[PDB]
DNA sequence: AGGCCGCTGCTGCTCAAGAGGGGTTCGCGGGACGGCATCGGCCAATTGGCCCGGTGTGTCGCACGATCTGG
C-alpha cells in the first residue's frame, strides 16, 4: 500500500498481485489511508 | 563454422434515402359504477345558573366613649 502510494503504482500493484502479498498495517501511511489511529504519539495502546 | 563472452548502440519507462408491414404504448375521452360526503331535525343529558332556607363567623359602616399627642 505504501509503495503503491509513493510512485510507480502500476508496477508495484502488478508485482504485489502475483506474490499475493499481505499488508499488516504497521506503518503511518497505511493507517492514514484506511482512516484509523496512527501507531505513534497518543495512538499507542500503552496510553489508551 | 558454430558456440559463446563480452562490448556497444538502440530503445523504452518514470520523476519533474426512402417506402411498406406489424405489434405495442399511451393518450384521450368516455362513461359506468360504487362509494362516501353534506344538510333539516332533536331531545333530554353532564356542567353551570339561580335561587329558598337556616343560622354563624367574620369584614365593613357607622354611633358612644377613653387616651394621647400636638396645637
Amino acid at each position: 500500500l505504501s509503495a503503491a502510494s509513493f510512485q510507480e503504482t502500476t508496477r508495484v500493484l502488478t508485482d504485489a498481485a502475483i506474490n499475493a502479498k499481505s499488508d499488516s498495517l504497521i506503518g503511518l501511511k497505511e493507517n492514514v489511508i484506511i482512516g484509523k489511529l496512527i501507531p505513534a504519539g497518543t495512538g499507542l495502546s500503552r496510553y489508551r
